[PDB]
């Protein structure tokens, strides 16, 4: 009755090395009374490799050099299999009971991996196909958030076939300056430009369009940057808040009343987008102080030093306890999903 | 240079037999100058079976008895494989170049299958992960539609953990009677109740909740039922309209001006939800005549007698031509998706 926990990690992402460290840390905090790990790493090229727990990493202890051991032990997925759904090309691999996916990159976060795991009838930690796909698409997300009567930065969304037409003056007239230019579909922090003058705009648009088919152009939100951790499925709970300064400060220096209402905004956002298990919600806090949601991230960091587990720590939930709860959440959802 | 077309069909769905007939028909219309088929059928239990084109079906010609030949030739999916991503358990299976998925049921339509196909770097016909997941979730869909300033039936959405609280009088006060009660997440036509009096309501809610975690309760829309076919990705086109009477009449008996604007509504809806390749949009036409969107279906029927190909036929696009275009759409999207 010890449950097998399939950790899937890595990916073609700038955040590849973060996923490595995340997997390392989850491994060390995994309650050994309840869980045995199975290690599946994805290299920067997209190739899947099974590993042994003591030899998944190269230069594990050098963060400038840390790398996946490409063991070349390949993976087969048996679509509609009910048992041993993940199989080795080449002898046998422990039955996996729950997948903890921490694959950064487009496919790991956009509901694509989640669909593959659904197709294999595997319980898995985090948002399902819908919540992942919607939260990842910033344009879709903000539109769902806005409809839920939550505040988002005002914005316009262009594609390739409409960007060619962009009128800068009308944008500046509508949205002001600076303008934040971003791809909708993330892998993000890439293609994000603060355009300060009208002349910078054309180039920001082009850069963003190198990374996605849709690009958002938002007005500036003046206000402090608060991050709030969310956990659970049906009745989500919110961590204490954390403030970003440019350096993260936890617990953020704000009112209990302003904290309480950022917590409720975070929960309402999490529910509008249909998230599960976990999310980090990043908002802006205005002088007003209105609260404007910047981002809902369905795949937060899981290193010891990552903001998400740090926020929960500061809320009286430790790293071990977090991991275990995320696993239980994944199993509860799977068994409710089972019946219907 | 003949391209291999992986037809994936069947599924645990009441619409299983429709998917069978769809696959039969697509097979016969597949341009033999351009395409060779590969047949993968999914039985009512979820098991995948490869078949030969002349022996995929049992009782092919008896629609009361038509069934999948469960050849027991199983399928392996090689996650992150770039070549032979679909492999046989047991000798070899033609390289698939594009998948035409027509799997009815929750997994085939909700973006789950789509994610599995994305994970295997396979081009595929129809909406991607986001468009499928969003259009399938009727609650999410209507919220995105509403935000796009398109009219949807007014409605309330309950889950299991909030249905217990439902106030019928307030609902009738808000929404009127009859009330249409439906699961959000389809496989749908199941769990749909017209509740005529306040007493019928409790039982409709329970039934719907047997089939999904969310259930919509909508006001009645009085108005004629029009269906409109949509095709393409970036610049979608709309078929002539078709009227539902209770018997489908094509071309619907309406104004060219009312048709033109249902066509634009269909396109705007298709774009707001982020659909690709194909959809059937079902609207209501009011006396007014406002247009209210009932449904956007990302997986329409593909038998000869199915409304979607019939609508295009009536628009000067034949069945062969439809299939081929859907394939080209799938390849164009895949190669644009390739770069970013
Ligand atoms: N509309 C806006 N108004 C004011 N500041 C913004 C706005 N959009 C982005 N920023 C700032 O730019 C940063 C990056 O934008 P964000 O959408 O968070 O990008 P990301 O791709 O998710 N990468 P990360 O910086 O890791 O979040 C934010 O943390 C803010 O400091
Ligand atoms: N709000 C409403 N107002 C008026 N009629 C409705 C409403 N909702 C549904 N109907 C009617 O009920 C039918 C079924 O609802 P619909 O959402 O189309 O279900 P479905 O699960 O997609 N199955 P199908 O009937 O095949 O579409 C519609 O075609 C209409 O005739
Ligand atoms: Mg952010
Ligand atoms: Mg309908």
């Amino acid at each position: 009755r010890k449950i097998r926990v399939g950790l899937i990690f890595g990916g073609k992402s700038a955040e590849h090395e973060v996923s490595l460290q995340s997997a390392r840390n989850i491994l060390d905090a995994l309650d050994p009374q309840r869980f045995e790990p199975v290690l599946i790493g994805i290299d920067k090229q997209g190739q899947w490799h099974v590993n042994d727990p003591d030899s998944f990493l190269l230069h594990a202890d050098d963060p400038a050099r840390i790398a996946l051991h490409r063991s070349g032990r390949g993976v087969a997925l048996l679509p509609g299999a009910q048992q041993q759904q993940l199989r080795p090309i080449q002898q046998a691999l422990a039955q996996i009971d729950v997948v903890f996916p921490i694959v950064h990159g487009t496919l790991g976060e956009d509901g694509s991996l989640q669909g593959l795991l659904r197709m294999a009838n595997l319980p898995f930690v985090g948002s399902g196909v819908l919540g992942s796909a919607v939260a990842m698409d910033k344009d879709m997300a903000k539109r769902v958030l806005r409809d839920a009567r939550l505040a988002v930065a005002p914005f316009v969304c262009f594609d390739r076939h409409t960007a060619a037409h962009a009128d800068v003056d009308t944008l500046i007239a509508q949205l002001g300056l600076p303008l934040f230019v971003k791809p909708a579909n993330q892998g993000s922090s890439v293609g994000v430009s603060q355009v300060r003058t009208a002349d910078a705009f054309a180039a920001a648009l082009a850069l963003a369009l190198a990374y996605d088919h849709k690009v958002l152009v938002e007005a500036a939100v003046a206000g402090r940057e608060i991050e709030c951790a969310v956990l659970g499925n049906a009745v989500p709970h919110a961590s204490v808040c954390g403030e970003v300064v440019v350096e993260i400060v936890i617990p953020a220096d704000i009112d209990a009343q302003t904290q309480q209402r950022i917590q409720q905004i975070a929960v309402q956002a999490y529910q509008a987008l249909g998230c599960a298990g976990m999310a980090r919600v990043d908002v802006f806090l205005c002088a007003d102080g209105r609260i404007v949601i910047n981002e809902v991230n369905t795949l937060p960091g899981f290193t010891r030093i990552s903001v998400y587990p740090k926020l929960w720590q500061a809320s009286g939930l430790d790293y071990r306890g977090l991991i275990t709860r995320l696993i239980e959440l994944a199993l509860e959802r799977h068994t409710d999903d089972q019946l219907l």
